[PDB]
């Protein structure tokens, strides 16, 4: 245990090691900005908020040290730090996560800056790159949307999740199909590589429905082959009864875009989620020709994630997330 000390920024205590100092908030769990001595760096410190209050929030708390402390890619958040006040596992309530500040994310950069193509092959290269990683420890994001995508002044990326909202989502989530293939981050992808090549939102919908509206109107409503799919006759009923949208040809809607940016959408933006490029597939796209290495474009190791099927006590996953500060070991 090194030494901590106690401050109130925004009528929240914290308290963490000496090691970092200049806290000052940069959202509400809360975050502050801090300075990292022993390394010399700008780091952003997340205290979790009510970490252990239910059940399901301590399964959250569990889920999201064990993500962190496993991903190791280079366009994905990384854990630099883990660490509670706490001296014992009764003492235990608070936890704190340490990772590198990125001055920015993608809203920011596209919506006062228009990007060049080759902005846009770079960035979508390394969110294909985080993705094929965390796709490959059998993770699916299902939220990813510029916010979550931190960018530095070399518009070097890397992907996390801070926890408008749905104009990213994959139709599947917003039609609750609960099954979703690691596709639905694809159509994500498509989402934000549209805007970056415009420079406005693909599908900006007001609420829900507007939302299914509005993509619709470029896909299309689902073919035969989709609908042969569908198990569910009510679901079937619902699309089938709604004006039978026409697919739009990208060409005639991305104008002034790369003519490989345009099939690689086509690719992307698929109703149908069996028919989506996977983050492996995309990354070997020609789009990408100039920033694509196959020997440069590492996977994750196994993750075990069988406590999400764990129907425990709020003091064992606590004890599980006590465990897992304790066998925080940092990166070099
Ligand atoms: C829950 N989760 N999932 C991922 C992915 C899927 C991107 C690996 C990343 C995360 N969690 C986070 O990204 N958490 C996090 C913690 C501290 C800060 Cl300052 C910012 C973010
Ligand atoms: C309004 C009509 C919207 C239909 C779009 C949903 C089609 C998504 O695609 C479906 O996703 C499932 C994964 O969850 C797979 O099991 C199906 O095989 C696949 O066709």
């Amino acid at each position: 245990r090194p030494t901590f000390y106690r401050q109130e920024l925004n009528k929240t205590i914290w308290e963490v090691p000496e090691r970092y100092q200049n806290l000052s908030p940069v959202g509400s769990g809360s975050v502050c900005a801090a300075f990292d001595t022993k390394t010399g760096l700008r780091v952003a410190v997340k205290k979790l908020s009510r970490p252990f209050q239910s059940i399901i929030h301590a399964k959250r708390t569990y889920r999201e040290l064990r993500l962190l402390k496993h991903m190791k890619h280079e366009n994905v958040i990384g854990l630099l730090d883990v660490f509670t006040p706490a001296r014992s596992l009764e003492e235990f309530n608070d936890v704190y996560l340490v990772t590198h500040l990125m001055g920015a994310d993608l809203n920011n950069i596209v919506k006062c800056q228009k990007l060049t193509d080759d902005h846009v092959q770079f960035l979508i290269y390394q969110i294909l790159r985080g993705l094929k990683y965390i796709h490959s420890a059998d993770i699916i994001h299902r939220d990813l949307k510029p916010s979550n995508l931190a960018v530095n002044e070399d518009c070097e990326l890397k992907i996390l999740d801070a926890g408008a909202t749905r104009w990213y989502r994959a139709p599947e989530i917003m039609l609750n199909w609960m099954h979703y293939n690691q596709t639905v981050d694809i159509w994500s992808v498509g989402c934000i590589m549209a805007e970056l090549l415009t420079g406005r939102t693909l599908f900006p919908g007001t609420d829900h429905i507007d939302q299914l509206k509005l993509i619709l109107r470029l896909v299309g409503t689902p073919g035969a082959e989709l609908l042969k799919k569908i198990s569910s006759e009510s679901a079937r009923n619902y699309i089938q009864s709604l004006t039978q949208m026409p697919k739009m040809n990208f060409a005639n809607v991305f104008i002034g875009a790369n003519p490989l940016a345009v099939d690689l959408l086509e690719k992307m933006l698929v109703l149908d989620s069996d028919k989506r490029i996977t983050a492996a597939q995309a990354l070997a796209h020609a789009y990408f020709a100039q920033y694509h290495d196959p020997d440069d474009e590492p996977v994750a190791d196994p993750y075990d994630q069988s406590f999400e099927s764990r129907d425990l006590l709020i003091d064992e996953w606590k004890s599980l997330t006590y465990d897992e500060v304790i066998s925080f070991v940092p990166p070099p």
